[PDB]
């Protein structure tokens, strides 16, 4: 689906193995989100209101974001290949 | 482009932060495969090939490939905002 690399890369896997990839990207996923909630939690206020963009901080806080839906892409795929949402906590 | 949301998070952001965004995940790229070549050196003969799929170490490498590849779809994403390829090391 979102990543058609990972087809390849996981044939031969056993479903275990693709449940045990899976559930790594579901408590990454989890991280990442935090890691860039706690940063928009002191971003200035102009930039929280909307109406200032640009700024070394607000790059670092976009590069969280960023990051964050690039994995959900492998968390969507993972799923989408194992057959069901495992449970990780 | 392949990641949309990040459509949304670059509004409003100068051509100079897009790029400055754009060229860090250039080097991130690189870093991505780099780091997957070195761990996939290492991979028994019997994986490397296809005769043998799984364990600790095959599934490590799978997880460096599939981050390396859900990061391209940022890189790709950012260049389209961009509008060029920007020089980097």
């Amino acid at each position: 689906f979102e990543l058609r690399p990972v087809i390849g890369l996981t044939r031969g896997l056993s479903s275990a193995d693709i449940e045990t990839l899976t559930a790594n990207a579901i408590r990454l996923h989890r991280q990442l989100l935090e890691k860039a909630d706690q940063l928009f939690q002191v971003l200035p206020d102009d930039i929280k209101i909307g109406t200032a963009a640009g700024g070394e901080q607000h790059l670092e806080y976009i590069e969280a974001m960023i990051e964050m839906h690039a994995q959900m892409s492998a968390v969507n795929t993972l799923v989408g290949l194992l057959g069901f949402i495992p449970k990780v906590s």
